[PDB]
């Protein structure tokens, strides 16, 4: 499999700034040399460098919004061009906002694109229905066609063309949505399946229903936004906005396990690391440990083993 | 949905008298203020006052037979009167013996109900099977039809009539029963599903088996007993007889979001949390936390979200 | 059910010393006092004495053969009367490195036993694909007869012929395989259930078919071979190799209560406890509690209960 890193040192999408350590302790981990370890064909675009623009005062209650709006726009310019080099985009980001130009840039390329969402989380709050204003909790309102009407010109999304309908998404894990989300949810008919379904089904019916809904018609491009918080606490404790109740750490890396298995993976994101956040050196690294291993099995690392294709046993 | 909030501050039922202080804390916690954050109709009925039984010897082995009875009684009487107002009786009490009481005063208006009982543990000793002595873990043996004729006439229980039986009743969680208990189990043919099989067929097959066998011939008001030592002490550690290997916060959400989706929950009990055997002051905040997100849910709060009747993208 | 216990305080399969404390922790906790609680007939046969072997240089790069191959074949002798003597064998021992002694044994006895093999790993790698020459990951390379060809004659092991084939075994709990045995599994087709089948079809369903797959054509002495980093080191952290992602303190008890129903369970295995590599004191506590209930439900405690047969209401 063939990566294209992407660092994305952004937090204006919420308050706390220690998510734009995110590509630092991540890579420090050694998260490029542990792909390679793999039959991994990876190259680094770097860290993308987003520049201050002191100047952006709130669009009524939405916070940074040309901050957030030029990052994803940036964003989506260096995750197009890498699949244009042929590979697979890895975004090691800050906060969840950047979704917004991931996504954008992963569909310029490929517009059929399917959608993996797992987070506590829908991240679907428009401008209108976010309470905190924070925009790492709206990324997935500027992108549903199906919403285009109802999100108002927010100072730096000019270059925004909503690129996923409705149907070609799949919520997993959540267990943290608000009343105006809920109602978005039930309405546009968005397929989601909380902590209850998984409850209920088990993950390995959650992933092949994931799988079935999205693959059903045709193979297509797939793209897995990964927010940590998705996970319980008790594994990715460093993360701003944690619920308990969450996804084990085996729920996890099944999760990845059998999207890498599709062979389909085209798109990752891997959001909100906090390093700032942990009570302890060992929670950082706990939350930075189980982030790594859900990004090697997205490209390969199996729980039940891997072997190159030659006789071990000669 | 409408609640009838009842405290009982009680602990006769067993050694620790820290009990007593469950209302206390369970309120404090913003319980009432929660319930009216939702579409909840509450009335609190304030927290019972139960005057001292200073000459309360036992009674063979039998451990403050009069404290216990009494209070059951007078229980008994309060959520008799919640039941009459059209309301589900909330039960925050101290330990398990109260549910004698509490089902007692619910069968008079609902002679029909049903009962689910989570627990680590089945309680249902009889004073000739009771080892230790302790009430609250021989609150069913007085309940059921099946078992007149075997339990003594203990002071202060002359007033208990059995109103349930065997078949009426299944419990959930199941990991430390006594022998004589499990001989009761067996003879009476009584519903369970251990840890064992919880294990075995998933949260969503024994809840759906549970509703199935309590609701099959037709429809019945619901009672559900919950003992915070059902979940696994990582989750409710202040309480006082703890088994690991208990159901996870998820297991125990997804109970009570089944239950209220049921819409026949009219009689809740929430027991045996107690502050005082805390480790740590996180101990206590956990279980309360814990024991407040499981009554949330049997009232409506749901993981996937919620929504009031009303266009929110208007 | 009645048992043979067997004291295995053996180190030298592995680097670290404190493993061979395990008969003893164990032992001190009540083990054979807690078994003779059941119904329970246990005869003792003592800590095998394993004499210093102060020249054993490695062979290649496997470590202390010469030690590691005369505490199996003296083991191997000692469960083999144990077998003899009509009582199902209890191996407390260090390292899984005895398993090769104790598997022969009881080979000698039951040449068609079938083994299930729970551990992170699956311990198969051969003394030319070890890459740490540490022989407690290697036993099962020495019993299976499609290997037989491959494993060089190390020093210590002449005694050895391998009993049991690639078609006699099965894996639970896998989630740290090396490539050369992941290599072995696939090409001998072994038939395993690593973490993500777990996370895939639940353990009761892999439950079901590893005793399937084992017991299909006809019914067979199984024998259990239980590594304690199977389970997760928030259970079992006083270990050598943990490893993250284990199977739940519940799935532990599961497998064993299954196994026990069998009432074909002959021998069993109890390794890798090792008190010295606790954090704290409670992690030894923690991990020698654990290692005893899953002791317990291989002869009969149930979560559910017991009871004697006899009436106990009278
Ligand atoms: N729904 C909340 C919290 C969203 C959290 C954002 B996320 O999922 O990216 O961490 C909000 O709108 O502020
Ligand atoms: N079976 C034990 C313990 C029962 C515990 C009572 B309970 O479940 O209410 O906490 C006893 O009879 O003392
Ligand atoms: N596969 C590694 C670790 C095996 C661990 C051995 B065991 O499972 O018994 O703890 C090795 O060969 O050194
Ligand atoms: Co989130
Ligand atoms: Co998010
Ligand atoms: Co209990
Ligand atoms: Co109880
Ligand atoms: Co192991
Ligand atoms: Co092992």
């Amino acid at each position: 499999r063939t990566i294209g890193i992407i660092g994305a040192p952004f937090s204006k999408g919420q308050p706390r700034g220690g998510v734009e350590e995110g590509p630092t302790v991540l890579r420090k981990a050694g998260l490029l040399e542990k792909l390679k370890e793999q039959e991994c064909d990876v190259k680094d675009y770097g860290d993308l460098p987003f520049a201050d623009i002191p100047n952006d005062s709130p669009f009524q209650i939405v916070k940074n919004p040309r901050s957030v709006g030029k990052a994803s726009e940036q964003l989506a310019g260096k995750v197009a061009e890498v699949k244009k080099n042929g590979r697979i985009s890895l975004v090691l980001g800050g906060d969840h906002s950047l979704a917004i130009g991931s996504i954008s840039g992963h569909a310029r390329v490929h517009p059929d694109l399917g959608v993996i969402w797992v987070d506590a989380h829908t991240d679907i709050n428009t401008p209108l229905t976010t309470t905190s204003g924070n925009l790492h909790g709206q990324p997935v309102s500027f992108l549903l066609k199906e919403l285009k009407g109802k999100i108002p010109d927010v100072p730096g999304f000019s270059w925004v063309t909503p690129c996923i309908s409705a149907k070609d998404i799949v919520y997993i894990g959540l267990r943290d949505v608000d009343p105006g989300e809920h109602y978005i949810l039930k309405t546009l008919g968005i397929k989601y399946f909380s902590m209850t379904e998984v409850d209920r089904l088990g993950i390995g019916k959650v992933m092949e229903e994931t799988l079935s809904y999205l693959l059903g018609r045709k193979k297509r491009p797939i793209h897995l936004s990964f927010d940590v918080d998705g996970l319980d606490p008790s594994f990715t404790p460093a993360t701003g906005t944690p619920v308990v109740g969450g996804l084990t750490y085996r729920e996890g890396l099944y999760i990845t396990e059998e999207i890498y298995k599709t062979g389909l993976l085209s798109g990752l994101d891997i959001m909100e690391v906090n390093p700032s956040l942990g009570k302890t050196p060992e929670e950082v690294t706990r939350t930075v440990n189980t982030a790594v291993a859900i990004t090697l099995a997205c490209f390969g690392l199996a729980r039940e083993g891997n072997h190159k294709p030659i006789d071990y046993l000669n």
